[PDB]
């Protein structure tokens, strides 16, 4: 029995990124836990409720065990509740005396030099477990600061580490202990959210080493694909996995063991399922994918030459803009029956659907101005002047052009709706690459929500991904295994150049990507 | 004080059927216990698994609390096995292959025999007391009675019942013994379970109740602290809210009346009404173990039916249903709201290039409601049909009935905006994308108008019906409906009924209305939404 254990000792940090001078990244990126005294950033509500919270709570009905627990180890029959929080010489000078000693907590302020003749002052760390086993407390935190953190470390006296992520660059002087990734190990990660401009979210490392009848009997009716589950060791480790990235691993995990075995085109052969949806909070982060690494430059001149109506592939191209280039070529054209089109002239793709559907397409050159529906003016007005509009669609499925297009939409259409001056979006994708395609496709409608939201004057609220056909190619499935067991990041943010107000007028400097954290980049292959 | 039948552990578990006698179902529908000696349907697979599996669980850990619950009620200080109790008649009923029953402490309550008359392992009783002694004297985890008709009812009589485990099987047979009608009072349900079909009959499993790392559980409550309505008290949800398990797939149909009641955004819409809104959800159905025909109120068939049949045919003739005396178009297609949509060139009920015109016909420029339009356009049903037969993998097996440049020429535009279908190991599933949704009124029978299409395309495509699943877009809540939504809310779903077509239907365009079966629809009342 170990004196973390018995006493119940866990340690609570905010680390925030530090400046700096290709960048890597690893857990002990966030280290910054204070400057000149005081904390790095000027407020974090979010983590303070989270902080007040945590080390405030205590269950009454669970004492009983660990006071008779405390007292077996000590060799006792004897020792309102309330925590113990444990804090540095400095980290005591640093809080306002308002707040001290800290409400409805048995302060303990660890020094050598104090003892103004209730808060205790402890000498050496040895007096903790001192004090602790002649207290009535629930669980004891270590607030730090540098020093006691790296101490209490040190001497494994740590049961947990409570860690907020503060994703965000500040100057700093004092850091938090390169956390030892083998006496810890994370078991739980929290949402990600938005708090005084900046993301964070919460992780938890752990120190390493009648109607229950009911359930079974409605489950007496209840891998397959020849994947072995230890490969995902430290995804099935994780107790609690609420960060929203999680929403597209789990589809991952989902279609790799119980997956249908299918062929398909290329030959490579999928793992396939029917009918998945995720939701992401445009207005707490921006789901970049921080598994691995994503570009952005391609997916943006992409959605720009959509919003012009572009249907010419070279466009992209001249911009190194590949996304496009397999389908334009002489071959593939051929292959589509399409040998009266001229090379990576697509035809009537999403950018001509979405701005003048109906109109007969003739080539990439032509001058289509005013033929057709103008389906993205349309809904943009019905957002500004019909919000509750039930009618408010983007589509690109043009049933009577599809043969006459390089290949046919996978996003079929993006419904909008706003309300309290919110905007969400969905979109139905038929056909989903999990592995190479989705993490973009997150993205690029992601920012379209973002630029509608926009000219629109409202908030982007809500980002709607339902998958039909979703698929993992074979190729990909050993790339994902070493994703899976990847623990996210805190989302970045995406910032746009406030001055545009109408959608044709955006240009590829009004996008900024703010502290995207990631892995390294995974070849699928 | 305490009740025998909970420190001696002591369920009932049956399995009912209906029997012989605009029908009226309550709880007392299934109730046909045996026939003649024996059971009255032949073999039901699933409930003996069923059965098997509740008799024969025992759980070690929690008998050391049950040795003390015992002790302590009277007084006091091989695997573990569970005690069943039959009555002689039941005892008879058994091939005497499987008596007695394995891995089981068999009881048999007799007068007229004695333990001389018994080769086998069991204990006899001649009166029930002497059960609860011997229970007293025994080590078992738990008590099922398994009947019959006598043995549950005075077990049930006599308060002796903790759980009643019964199965709700959805057919009929002939019968000449009964469970005892439950009382109410006395009992209430507290958990329903999926729907399953076995040996042609739909059924499910229903539970009555009797009336009247350890600091891990901390980092649950630390993650939920920045968490904290409309004009709803949860009061009004007593029966919705109590029960334990819902698993029926009618709670996937449920739960979101509640979501969107509990939390949905109070909008205004073109009615007036205004409504409560949420955005984005889904709906699965398991085609191949049951129709999804809503049984917390009634629902007909027939107006839908004839529906998606004239959709197929491609018509936009809102006569032809009126002729059926089927109104679902009716009011989208008078002169008044043809006026209104601007469409003042169109006669009274042509509803213009709808579903049916854009499932045929695609793009080809509508004219009027009587015009031939064959080989104009694009035919998407004939498409699909030919993609999932030739090219079952295919990702591009998609219906659209939005079609941008004729949405003005529509007396409405779709709501059901698109079908995809999806093939596997010879079956079929179906995702439909609805973009409004009235939860009230129309996703009811939107449920059931693609289910049975899913159906139609498996069947002349030569597949088996597996999933229809149902993605929500706008979907809203009027407030005109909230308080029979209330209503319904509360009430406990009977199992699915099932659809059958006439095998002999091997084109698409072929069905016709008495093609169609729906048996064995157990229902609650009609309910008027207003
Ligand atoms: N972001 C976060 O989560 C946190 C941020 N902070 C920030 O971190 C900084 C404070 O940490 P820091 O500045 O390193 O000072 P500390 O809070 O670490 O306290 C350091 C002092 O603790 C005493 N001490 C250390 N070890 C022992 C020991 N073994 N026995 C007795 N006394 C001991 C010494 O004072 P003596 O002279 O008495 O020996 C030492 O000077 C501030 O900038 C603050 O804002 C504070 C807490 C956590
Ligand atoms: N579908 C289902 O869930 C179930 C179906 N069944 C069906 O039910 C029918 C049998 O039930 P049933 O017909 O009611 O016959 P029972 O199983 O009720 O047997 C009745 C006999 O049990 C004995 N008995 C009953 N109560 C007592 C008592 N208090 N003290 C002593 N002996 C007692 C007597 O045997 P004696 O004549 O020796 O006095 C009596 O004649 C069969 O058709 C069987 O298949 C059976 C169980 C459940
Ligand atoms: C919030 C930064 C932080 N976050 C986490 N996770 N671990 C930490 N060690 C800290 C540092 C910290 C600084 C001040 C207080 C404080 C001050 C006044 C009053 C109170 C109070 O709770 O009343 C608290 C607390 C913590
Ligand atoms: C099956 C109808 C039924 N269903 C439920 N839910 N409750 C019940 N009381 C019964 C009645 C019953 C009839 C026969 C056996 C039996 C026969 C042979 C072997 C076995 C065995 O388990 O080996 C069981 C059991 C029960
Ligand atoms: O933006 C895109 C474009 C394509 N795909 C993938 C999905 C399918 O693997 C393939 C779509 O073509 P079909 O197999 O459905 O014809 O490309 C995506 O995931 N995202
Ligand atoms: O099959 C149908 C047809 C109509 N509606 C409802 C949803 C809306 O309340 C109304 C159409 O809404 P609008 O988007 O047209 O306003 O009809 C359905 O739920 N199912």
């Amino acid at each position: 029995e170990q004196v973390c254990d018995v006493f119940d000792i866990y340690a609570i940090c905010a680390c925030c990124k530090v400046e700096s001078k290709n960048e890597v990244f690893n857990n002990y990126t966030f280290r910054g836990l204070g400057n000149k005294g005081v904390l790095p950033w000027k407020c974090i509500s979010l983590d303070m409720k989270y902080f007040r919270a945590v080390t405030t709570y205590v269950n009454e009905s669970k004492y009983e065990k660990l006071k008779y627990k405390r007292c077996k180890y000590l060799n006792k029959e004897t020792v309102k509740l309330q925590n113990v929080v444990v804090m540095g010489r400095t980290n005591w000078e640093s809080i306002p005396k308002k707040f001290k000693p800290l409400s409805n907590r048995i302060n303990v302020i660890l020094s050598r030099t104090l003892k103004k003749e209730d808060v205790y002052i402890i000498n050496k760390v040895e007096d903790l477990i001192v004090l602790l086993g002649k207290l009535n407390y629930y669980k004891c935190f270590i607030l730090g600061g540098s020093v006691v953190y790296q101490e209490f470390l040190e001497k494994k006296l740590i049961k947990k580490i409570y860690f907020t992520r503060i994703n965000s660059t500040y100057e700093c002087d004092v850091f938090f202990p390169e956390i030892n990734e083998n006496e810890y190990q994370i078991i739980s990660v929290s949402d990600v959210y938005t708090s005084n401009n900046t993301t964070l979210d919460f992780i938890i490392y752990k120190k390493t080493n009648e109607e229950e009848d009911d359930f079974v009997y409605f489950n007496f009716n209840k891998n397959k694909n020849s994947i072995h589950p230890n490969d995902f060791q430290i995804y099935n480790s994780l107790k609690y996995k609420y960060h929203p990235e999680y929403q597209y691993l789990n589809i991952i995990y989902d279609i790799m063991m119980n997956g249908n075995k299918q062929s398909d085109r290329t030959g490579v052969g999928v793992l396939s399922k029917f009918g998945y949806i995720m939701k992401f909070d445009l207005s707490q982060y921006f789901p970049l994918l921080t598994t691995k690494k994503l570009f952005l430059r391609g997916i943006i001149e992409e959605l720009l030459w959509f919003i012009r109506g572009e249907t010419n592939g070279n466009t992209l191209l001249n911009k190194n803009v590949r996304i496009w280039e397999a389908n334009g070529t002489r071959e593939f054209l051929d292959n589509r029956k399409l040998f009266h089109r001229e090379v990576n002239d697509l035809g009537p793709i999403y950018g001509f659907q979405w701005r003048h559907f109906g109109a007969e397409y003739t080539n990439m050159y032509d001058n289509y101005e005013n033929k057709g529906v103008d389906q993205l003016k349309n809904i943009i007005n019905l957002i500004k002047n019909d919000p509750t509009s039930r009618r408010i669609l983007l589509c690109a499925w043009n049933v009577k052009d599809l043969d006459q297009m390089a290949l046919p939409p996978c996003h079929i259409l993006c419904q909008f709706y706003v309300f309290d001056g919110k905007l969400s979006c969905i979109m139905y994708q038929r056909s989903c690459d999990l592995g190479l395609g989705v993490p973009f496709n997150i993205a690029s409608y992601s920012i379209f929500t973002h630029m509608i939201a926009q000219v629109c004057n409202l908030q982007p609220a809500q980002f709607i991904h339902v998958l039909g056909n979703a698929h993992v190619y074979n190729n990909h499935i050993d790339s994902l295994k070493i994703q899976l067991n990847r623990i996210p990041y805190p989302f970045p943010t995406l910032k746009l150049n406030p001055d545009i107000k109408n959608i044709e007028d955006f240009t590829i400097s009004d996008f900024t990507i703010q502290n995207y954290v990631h892995h390294e980049k995974i070849s699928m292959d």
